[PDB]
């Protein structure tokens, strides 16, 4: 087996998932229509081990729930005219941000960023007020070919890569007092392995940039990583 | 003081709160800016009570975060026409089943009942494909002046009141094969404090209902409690 | 379909209490009751049965587990109170270990019980020296009007748990003195979490008159936070 | 340099037991005993002492918890004791409560504490009625041998922990009858931590006379897999 | 401001690493170090700093914590291993640490270390017996081919986790003999979590000649589930 | 029945030892030692043997767990002893560790083990080198007072855990010098929890002599909050 067979790098799934594709979840070891009369002898674990299993729409979704009630909260309070997002994989948050503000009346125009538009299941009958744009976080010529877009922002990092010069270009370039600039998942790993660059760096914008204490801690994707544009 | 004061019965706000609009929290102990300089200093705490803080569009939400994502997907794949809710509080579960419904490109009617309507907060701009029903749910009364209603249907308990003999008008007078009958937060308390009864009283339902176990434990208000009926 | 055959009572009958006021010995399912001493390492390490409220006195179900037990014996061993009042009787198994534990310590108390519903009482009728029952409404003031002087030290103890802001407010006025007890059993951290601002503010109402006991009020689940006591 | 004057007691002679046999209500450190009703919130919401063993009956010290109490009442409610051995005895706080328990039953239970040392018994000599006090050691039978005219059924306790298996055999040959109970508080555990092949063979020798009473076995720590009574 | 001045290195050059591979011992900042024993109850019972990796041996930083080393000691001394060989190298205090335990044991070992980079490590020249560097890239196959032919038995660690599952298949085809281990630190969970159909597959195309060692695989969580051998069943 | 016959030892002479001071490898039970990968998920995740004292340290038994020897690694490298005392050696696996880190460290360190019974101990001569093994009470303080004078720095190690505040007094008065370490294992915790305020005053009474190493005294759970100095 293992020598008529080429192997896969798993590194390429990290924090994404085998298939951007979404597929419902497949109980192995017991029946879908549990009797009642056996009621209590019921397993009482999840039933599967899908990596990420949250979806809009039909398009998988990596902001898991919290995430999710978070933007809720910060879309209806803040009423956002541009939501931008780097790293898009396969669209389903894109979707997710565009549906969420139709349905609140925001008048949003959702703009995604990613090296690889490949694995983007959103079919082109349902993008409206949704933008694509491919280019690499590697390097910020990718961000400048951005017409102009309206406020209130909220640019939301999520394909982590050279993101403390994102961060500068997006001070020096785009915000503007009240817009979010949003780093998920990585802050908290960042803190651990580097603490002192870390706590330099982001000190480094204490005049520019505050953390946003009603949204901060209230989600562990989004932990200590919503920052806000002050006056 | 207390010698002037006539004292409500706090009981009046078990598993509600005292105010059915919706506020957004406020924090007490810290500002909400915190300076980027001293980030590692911040509070790692949520900063306010973690009782019942979610909403949906100015609404309160009594359906927490993984509810919604289960209800999402169950949704998604049954495509109802009608979701009944007993207990309508708010309305924010209402409007939010509506809207979600409706950005799927599903024809779906909502359908609230209660005993106390006078808590609801849905502006009247924003009701579509709403209807709200008045009625006690001790009283099977309610239940059969209800008209016909469309399937797939999802019809759901949060209202905890004569919930075994509802479910039972409602295998005999409404849900077809597929139809979801969900029992919301009361299915653990209730085996904690009469296992036997509970267990005899679900078992009698068992030609008719099943647990959908796809869903049933994906959620802790939802937990052992997601069911629907069967082929007769 | 066995459902069809029964009509089925609302399991919120049973909440917090159980199925039946009797006392029943818990018995094993999945173990014998007499393990093999050369098979004792594998014997199973959990309980057996369901741990939800096991406890009895003398063959009367009590709903006071340990914890809490311990502490009424030290509050009773410091006050030696001659008047122990129990808002809350259900099958009086707290009844009969109030009047038995102030009889062991020497200590001459009359105990009293007040219950809407005293048909779930099982205290045998020879063993009633010193406790005293009546049946009434706690949501009606008149219960409490109507009861006659009671010697002092007190302990006045809610355990059932209705218009206990309006019942305190009676006590401070009409039956506490400098040093009794009011006690509310596990409600104070529901009505706190549901309804923090109320609670707040009508538990600050009696800021000049009751304090919290901080050496048993962190004790026992049960009493947490909910031990008070009469200032001057 | 104050250490230079001292003498310095042995602290393992308070291993499991304290400073002192009598009871000494315990004392809040860090808080008023009464707390303002109007800053209730604010209230520390742990202990307020050492939860070391802080429990008592009528005055003296118990080193049984409540769980263990109230698994002692169960076993005493069903079998109805005309007899109760507790082998170490301290304070004496057990003995008067196994005592008075048995006596609000109304079960006519004869209490025997036996120990080396009776000076830290403190149950005045008014208080002492079906009580009886034994000094001998442990390790030596001839403690035991001295005195067996007890009525049963019959609960022998150890919690002096020394010799316990040797006074097993003797108890089981020349003591317990059907339904007696044989009872090793706290060690159990312990001992099959440090030795397991040993423990397991010492305990299997039994398996013809004892066995374990799974009802009241699990049910509190002190007595965790301890409860063994006569087949 | 002081954001605009700067140029920000990216902080993923660090994960799992560390921003320096020179060993600091830790140093208090809210607390004296001689605590005064009059006032002993008032002490902090936290450790007092980060826990991240604060491990080292004879002046190295180590990157495998102790209940690791407590499994790979057990292992060494069970084995006896002739060569051990190191996917990704760092400050190469592992290297030293299993070339000391060897060598205290009395077991005749050599250790090699590979690695993309070996700049970062801090083992003195004048204490590199028994211990052999090679600089090559791990997702190139090409860094294993040249490796001069060890001494059984041995251990195979991957450090590196690139292209960990064709290197594992090289292993089993050119290097391992049967007794010998192939372990996989740190991945093995993760793995799992985010990829389980693809990973179980993969995994179990190895049935046949590799298995997991249950005496060591679940003794320490770096190495969690993830403790092979070249053994039958 | 084997229970009438048998004459059985007390179970407490292994209190916090075990039942054999020779070093035997975990063996498995519920499972084989080969899981097969194609059944890789299904396989249990818990240890399979006893996390009790597992431990070794060159087919000797060493009762020091992974953090406790990481402790020690890094105080042995900051302080470079130049004695060791260790009250209590049982099997001398701690003893061996001690002198084998010292002398891969370079130092040059006599390690000393005493203890009441030294026929348990089962280190190889061939592998004695630099171990000085003493019998005696600790119960008594005529153990100490024939020590011979000893180099520094140096680290004395309380593992026996008899009559241990009257023998720091001797320490401090007798042999330890400044920046030498006086620890206590396992037994403070303990101590407090059973006799708070005696333990208290005692401790109290060195505030002059000796103080909590905040470095070391919160990273083991076995020298928690008992690692001295001075
Ligand atoms: C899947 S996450 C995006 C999260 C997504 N918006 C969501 O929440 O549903 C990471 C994505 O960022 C992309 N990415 C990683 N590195 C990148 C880079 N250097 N430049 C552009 N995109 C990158 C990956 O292709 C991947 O699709
Ligand atoms: C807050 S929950 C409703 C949950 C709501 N659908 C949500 O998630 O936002 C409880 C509601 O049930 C209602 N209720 C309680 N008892 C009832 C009864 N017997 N009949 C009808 N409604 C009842 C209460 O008035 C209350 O509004
Ligand atoms: C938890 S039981 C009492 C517990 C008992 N004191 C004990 O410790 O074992 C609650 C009792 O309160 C009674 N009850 C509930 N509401 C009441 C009310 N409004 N007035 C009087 N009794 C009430 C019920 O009938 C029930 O017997
Ligand atoms: C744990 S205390 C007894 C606590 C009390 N029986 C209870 O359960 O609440 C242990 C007692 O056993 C006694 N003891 C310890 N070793 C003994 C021995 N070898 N022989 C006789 N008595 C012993 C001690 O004097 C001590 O008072
Ligand atoms: C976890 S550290 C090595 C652990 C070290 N042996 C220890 O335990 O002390 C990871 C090392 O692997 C190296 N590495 C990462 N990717 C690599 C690759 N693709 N090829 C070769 N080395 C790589 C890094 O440069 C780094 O030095
Ligand atoms: C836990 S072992 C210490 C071994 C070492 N920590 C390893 O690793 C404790 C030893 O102290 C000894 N011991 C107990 N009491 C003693 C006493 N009073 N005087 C001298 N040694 C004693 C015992 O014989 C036992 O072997
Ligand atoms: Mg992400
Ligand atoms: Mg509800
Ligand atoms: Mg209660
Ligand atoms: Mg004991
Ligand atoms: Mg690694
Ligand atoms: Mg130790």
């Amino acid at each position: 087996d293992y020598s008529r067979q080429n192997f896969l790098d798993l590194n390429l799934f990290r924090g994404l998932g085998e298939d951007p594709a979404y597929h419902p979840p497949v109980l192995t070891d017991r029946p879908r229509d549990w009797p009642l009369d056996r009621w209590a002898e019921a397993p009482r674990d999840l039933g599967y081990s899908d990596f990420s299993p949250y979806q809009w729409r039909g398009l998988r979704m990596l902001k898991d729930p919290d995430t999710q009630a978070v933007y809720h909260d910060m879309l209806w309070e803040l009423r956002p005219r541009t939501i931008v997002e780097l790293g898009v994989y396969n669209g389903g948050s894109l979707a997710w941000f565009r549906d969420l503000t139709k349905i609140m009346g925001i008048d949003c125009q959702v703009i995604g960023i990613d090296r690889d538009l490949s694995r983007c299941q959103i079919p082109a009958s349902d993008m409206e007020n949704i933008t694509l744009h491919q280019g690499d976080c590697s390097d910020l010529t990718t961000f400048e070919h951005l017409r102009e877009m309206a406020h209130p922002l909220i640019f939301i990092d999520d394909a982590h890569a050279n993101t403390f010069n994102i961060m500068k270009w997006a001070v020096d370039h785009l915000l503007e007092e009240g817009d979010y600039f949003i780093i998920e998942d990585m802050i908290p790993y960042w803190y651990r392995y580097a603490p002192q660059l870390f706590s330099e760096y982001l000190g480094a914008f204490r005049d520019v940039l505050s953390m946003d204490m009603l949204y901060a801690n209230a989600s562990s994707q989004l932990d200590r990583g919503v920052l806000r544009r002050v006056a």
